[PDB]
């Protein structure tokens, strides 16, 4: 389904619906029955949008709730939008949302992390107030991405189980907006940027969907039109192009114009002229080997759960720049698109990942066979392929995105894993031939055990030697780590990114014994992993788990959450922060370090 | 001087300008000479609006920067706005803003904490993109509210010094926005809300400033019209009284009719009255007992920046702990907080940025009230600060009292003659609510001169902390003795507007000694036992709701640690001690004995 990022243009207006909404639980599950969307939510309180609903109220009972919740506000449609295509859009509703404009149901979506939107024109009058009601469901089952099991106790009270290591935050996490186009409008663009080997010339393929004649012009940073073309498709030539390079991010603008006899639409699409290719064991960007540094992240912070926030984005990017990070992965769900707009503009390299985590009952009563009709089945695979389609639909034109991760840490031991994953790998490549693909690999599915990694282009490993196994023993951990990395190099001859390596670290726990949970062990352990990486030629990246401490469901393994942060959840540095800064700022930009 | 909260109506639209702006420092103070507003800011970076610029970048050199900073962004004016009045409004810029539209200067403001707007219709074209540049200055001198002193070191690099115990956060802390009116518009409203002793009747006065034919209607909560007029009084049988802890709201719709154009503006109204009666604070002719906090506009990363989730959460916590009230220590808060307190029936002491009129808290002018310090030109700004606050909040039923200064020194030469003209000029700017002045720790019953000019006595006390340190026994006697001495002197209502001790979350002690969680509990306990045994005390506002940032010093362990909650909003044991007292008692009534 076509999904361009709304942008204000001579032909296009946006009105944000972010702010205080009315909010109500639905403990009874009668809000659909009683059509709660007809009148004011009856027992309601104020809530911030965007935000997770769970932590806004300092209330355990709302935090831990499973079921439906209701959001509602009134909004004036701009007078002067009369005779315009009016769209209502939600950047994200976690995990499921149904929307009513007054009494007309207009939208339904499953998938907590990518946008959905409807033509609401026939259900609103320009200059009049409208009521927008949302039913938001946070329940996971074997056909949701990610999967889960609702457990219903003898009293019929629901309790979400899930297999991923981060809290099941829900609500309207990202901006809600009414926006306009002319009734003739550009509905979809696809740009591919080819780059010659000598880097001295580049072609830009375009493809456009719009109910009118299409023209495009390519403008550089100085606004100088550098190329033009006509019709739904073609190829712009660019001599001596300003390449989009990691650390710089030079953007052109592709102005696409949809022109009927009466009216016209204008969409500016930012373009980074760059190519991305695996070549043996090297990850090439503009024909030059790249070395990833930086983090697995999460969309997580105090009070707002996974809600988008501009101060948080500005602050975290200052921290990643300070520390010398050149890259990250959207672990483990599509991130707010303003993150990909920031990366495009600042030349930050991103591994874009789906919400497909938790396909693994072995990370600790769960179904006996992971790949079966009672768990991951043909429906689950369909839901997964849909998850992949929406992510690529959103993110295909972000030059910051260099690789698709279609899943995180699935159990690949069973016969079934390869039957499930092979067609998803093939479909992903069809949806976007321009980027390499990966499936992030769990520690127990080692080089000798794993049955799917040959189907993907880049080997993305999550390794905790010296933490979950060889606990506290850097000596034995180093031998085991180096042995396995070389066994993967021999097995597949792919580029290897260590997408996770980290240890829980209590900020302020200090030890002369350099033992587990201390700041000092975090430092020694990352240091050991770095020496190993620098001795294996197939290793082309290191992404520390995690940028910051983050919330998980409660358990004996999590001291108030996951403490593998380099920074605390309030973004204060642990000692290891200064260790990463030395290594990452001390290396040459984008180049594998040396002994 | 006319300040109406922009709200959307059939005749009034709004576009928020909040989001990422371009941002630059101006170390070389050459921005105005090079007229930076004429081009895109050079060597800029993204900043979030709203929020302080100081903590967004984890960079000490920006955090501590003194001088001018530049914000810039482009924005499309909506096509349907052609032939309407286009305003540009900043809800707050700390401490000074000057604003250009393309190449045209449109406004200036001094005052970190209140709105300012210009009609920009002539310099914008609906359906075109225009560039908004803002030069924001964070410097404080003896004429700014609040005061400080700038030192230019050996290289022209400024270094700011100030006399208040909260960090000097600056930037565009609140919403920026374009909004429309018809060329005929409502431009101002005042509303007074008399309530007969019986309570079973009430009358609402209304004045309006509009360049067209004024008509008003007052609807109740269910949108049933309940009065009408064409200046005037509306009458109301068995009125729904705005009551603490409920906050019933009516809507005064105010129409401004030309033959050509019409303008509607709804204004929420709470039918309540507030007066002192001897030793009692009275709302709707009932004795009230204030509980809750001195607060701050302070949080991780965003500084004093307004945030929706933070507002929703902090209110959630106050609710849970049983707070009915707070003070806007020590500056006007974001209007949203008062729109909130209006709806939920929270009581608010609304306070000016006038704090640190003092040189003895914890090189500088040897005479506080002099030409080289707090002079007549200072008294003026202070009056201008009092004007702008009442111009914005005169209509909020939550605002139960004005606070015209916090912790002014009262010993130096000619305190009274400085303040007498301000307490007068306050009651003339609005006589509907009592006024107060917050009374610093060392300015005791004998020392203070000024208390007599004000309706309610607001004490900040710290016995057992800054004095009689860690001795709760000696601290109790000295506190009781002093609150009785204050009864005898003024027979006014006594609110403790600050009582708090620095408490390091996780510091546990068997010896119940200073900085421990246990000390915070045993000490608030003692202030509590005294409060109850003194008929004159009609309020207790704990200092502070949460840990907040200060300037660096030997007295501040990473900031002020007097919070009941940490900066990340986690409770200390004292959160549970206050929750028993404040919810175990009766809404708005002093406890027994
Ligand atoms: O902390 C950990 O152990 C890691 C393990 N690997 C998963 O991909 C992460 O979600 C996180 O749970
Ligand atoms: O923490 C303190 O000591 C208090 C004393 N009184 C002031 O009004 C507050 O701003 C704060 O400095």
């Amino acid at each position: 389904s076509h999904m361009l990022r709304p942008v204000e243009t001579p032909t296009r207006e946006i009105k944000k619906l972010d702010g205080l909404w009315a909010f109500s639980l639905d403990r009874e599950n009668c809000g659909i029955d009683q059509r709660w969307w007809e009148s004011a939510l009856q027992e309601s309180r104020a809530i911030a949008v965007p935000g997770s609903f769970n932590d806004q109220f300092a209330d355990a009972d709302i935090r831990n709730y499973a079921g439906n919740v209701w959001y509602q506000r009134e909004v004036f449609i701009p007078k002067g939008w009369a005779g315009q295509r009016i769209v209502l859009r939600f950047d994200a509703v976690t995990h499921y949302g149904k929307v009513w404009v007054n009494n007309q149901e207009v939208m339904e979506h499953q998938g907590g992390y990518t946008p959905f939107e409807a033509d609401v024109t026939p259900y609103v009058i320009a200059g009049k107030s409208v009521r927008i009601t949302v039913c938001v469901n946070n329940e996971l089952n074997w056909q949701t991405i990610p999967p889960g099991m609702v457990i219903t106790d003898e009293n019929g009270k629901k309790k979400q189980s899930y297999f991923h290591d981060f809290f099941n935050y829900a609500g309207i996490h990202r901006s809600v907006m009414l926006y306009t186009t002319p009734n003739t409008w550009v509905d979809d663009i696809t740009v591919v940027t080819h780059v010659a080997q000598d880097c001295n010339h580049a072609s830009v393929d375009w493809q456009v969907v719009a109910n009118g004649d299409v023209s495009v012009e390519l403008r550089d940073a100085d606004q100088q039109v550098v190329a033009t073309g006509q019709g739904t498709s073609g190829t712009l030539q660019v001599v001596n192009p300003h390449l989009w390079q990691p650390g710089e991010g030079y953007l052109y603008e592709l102005c696409v114009t949809a022109k009927s006899q009466t009216e016209c639409d204008i969409y500016p699409l930012r373009v980074g002229i760059r190519s991305v290719a695996v070549k043996g064991e090297q990850f090439l960007i503009n024909h030059k080997p790249f070395y990833f540094t930086g983090f697995g992240r999460h969309e997580d912070a105090d009070l707002r759960g996974k809600g988008f926030d501009n101060v948080l984005m500005v602050h975290d990017h200052a921290l990643m720049d300070w520390i010398g990070a050149n890259s990250y992965r959207t672990s483990h769900y599509p991130y707010a698109e303003e993150m990909l707009d920031w990366a495009d503009e600042h030349g930050i390299v991103v591994i874009d990942e789906t919400a497909a985590v938790g396909f693994n009952l072995s990370l600790g009563n769960k179904p006996k066979e992971l790949y079966s009709e009672e768990a991951v089945n043909g429906e689950t695979q369909q839901a997964h392929l849909q998850a992949i389609k929406e992510l690529i639909a959103r993110d295909k034109n972000h030059p910051s995105v260099v690789m698709w991760s279609i899943a995180n840490e699935p159990d690949t031991r069973p016969q079934g894993a390869r039957e499930y994953f092979a067609p998803l790998a093939e479909a992903t490549r069809k949806l976007d031939p321009t980027r390499p693909i990966t499936c992030v690999n769990v520690m127990f599915c080692d080089a000798h055990t794993d049955t799917i990694s040959d189907l993907f282009d880049v080997l993305c490993l999550n390794r905790y030697y010296g933490w979950y196994v060889q606990s506290g023993d850097l000596e034995t951990a180093e031998k085991v780590l180096e042995k396995e990395l070389l066994a993967w190099q021999e097995k597949l001859h792919q580029p290897i990114i260590i997408t996770e390596y980290g240890v829980d670290t209590l900020a302020g726990l200090h030890s002369m014994y350099t033992d587990m949970w201390s700041e000092e062990y975090q430092c020694a352990w990352l240091d050991m992993y770095h020496r190993v990486f620098d001795r294996v030629s197939a290793v082309v990246g290191e992404q520390v788990w995690n940028f910051a401490d983050f919330a998980t469901s409660q358990g004996i393994l999590r001291v108030g959450g996951n403490k593998k942060g380099i920074f605390t959840r309030d973004r204060k540095p642990k000692s290891a922060a200064f260790l990463l800064q030395k290594r990452w700022t001390g290396m040459n930009f984008g180049e594998k370090p040396q002994q």
